[PDB]
Parts: structure tokens; sequence; C-alpha cells
């Protein structure tokens, strides 16, 4: 459908892969925990890889599969949304305003759902704020050489704690994201990320791969993006 691949190089910000349309801003969905982590860890809220140690509770109310015992690390690998919220009820509206508007990230619209006043906790679930394929590798280069506004500290312990992959010879790490958005049509169309970094040799690469439109599939969209630039990551490679 609508499908961006884009690769830059980490080191150099020079664009080495470009397929489709990457200028265009959809919502981050889970994509979204990545600066989420940098807030976090500059905020002193979030400590470590396994520190704080959060219990579910049901006024959280978040997904079945997501209904456990979270970490930093738990987070980022199973994508735990209601850890997120708690992050931002922690952190509160100042702060948590201060570092997207700090971030420059995507259209920086957090109002969140229209008539609802949840932007600190929906802003990134399909709602209010936008951001393109262009504006995430640029994040992700901003994040691995430490140039956000936040601790140095902060941005390495977000690093660290994003799952890893592997693809042929490259080592991968990296973020999905999964929502859906109302197409032209009015019909909820699929919405898939994958975002991150890979290492091979002398190289590193930042990368996003978008998915937007039509069918919803069994695969969650975002693992499913993850799945497909993973796959392509090594013929890809061929060109660097």
């Amino acid at each position: 459908m609508l499908e961006c691949t884009l690769v830059a190089d980490a080191a150099s910000g020079q664009e080495l892969y470009r397929k489709g349309a990457c200028d265009k801003a959809f919502a981050p969905m889970s994509t979204f925990k990545v600066p989420l982590a940098v807030m976090g860890y500059d905020a002193g809220i979030l400590v470590d890889a396994h520190n704080p140690r959060w219990d579910y509770k049901p006024e959280f109310n978040g997904y079945a599969f997501q209904q456990k015992t979270t970490d930093p690390t738990i987070w980022e690998k199973d994508s735990i949304v209601w850890y997120s919220q708690q992050l931002t009820r922690k952190m509160g509206q100042k702060r948590f305003a201060a570092y997207v508007a700090g971030f420059g990230y995507g259209n920086g619209d957090i109002s969140g759902e229209p008539g609802k006043s949840n932007g600190l906790t929906h802003s990134w679930l399909g709602s209010s704020l936008k951001i393109s394929p262009e504006g995430q590798v640029r994040f992700v280069r901003d994040l691995l050489s430490a140039k956000l506004p936040a601790s140095k500290d902060a941005q390495q312990m977000t690093v660290s704690i994003l799952p890893h992959f592997a693809a042929g010879d490259w080592a991968v790490q990296g973020k999905t994201g999964t929502g859906s958005f109302i197409d032209a049509r009015g019909a909820k169309a699929p919405l898939g990320w994958f975002i991150g970094w890979a290492t091979h040799e002398e190289r590193r690469v930042v990368f996003a791969r978008m998915t937007a439109g039509g069918a919803a599939g069994a695969q969650p969209a975002g693992p499913a993006a993850r799945d497909a630039f993973l796959k392509a990551l090594p013929d890809l490679a061929k060109a660097f």
C-alpha cells in the first residue's frame, strides 16, 4: 500500500536508500516509546534497564496480553502501552510538553483526542501527534549521537533498552508501532512502523519502515513491518 523504507548512515547522515512516500506524517503509535524512554530516564522516573518495576492495576485499563508486571526492558520489547501512560502521568504535563517541544518531534501536536483533554496519555496513540519516516530517522540519528536536549546518560540508557534482532550479518535494534487511521473513504486502515538502527563492520545505519493502508492482516502491522524490513536489509546493504 502506502509504504516507506528509509535508510541513512548513522555516523555521516548520508541517505543510503529510499523507497515510497517517506515525507507523509502518521501517528507514531508505539514508536513513541523511544522518545518516552529518553524523557523517563532524563526525568529520573526511569532508572535503568530493570527499574522501576510496575505491577498492572485494573484502573490502568490495559490490553489483555499486556496486563503483566513490566520494567523498562519489557516495556519496549512487549510494547506495554499502560506503562507509557503511567510514565507520562508521573512526569506531568509541564515536563512532557517541554520534552516534545525540545525534541522537535513530528508535528509536536500533543492535544490528544479532540474533546477529551487526554494528550498526556493518548496523544501518540492515533490522534494528534504525527511524524514522518524522515522525522523518525532524524530523531533516531539525534538519539544515537546524544544530541537530544536531555542528559547523555538518558539517551544511552534508551539506546540500550530497545529490543535486539538479527538480519544476516546485521545486528539490529528497533521499535515497532501498530495502529490505525480513518482513510479517505472512512474506512479503518492499518498503520505499521519499525524504526531503529543496524550495525555491521564499520557501518551503522538508522532506518524507518512505515506502512499505511488498507486492509488489516492477521499479524499486527508493526511486527509485520519489522519482519519485512529485517528480510530486506541484507539485500539493501549490498548497495551501501
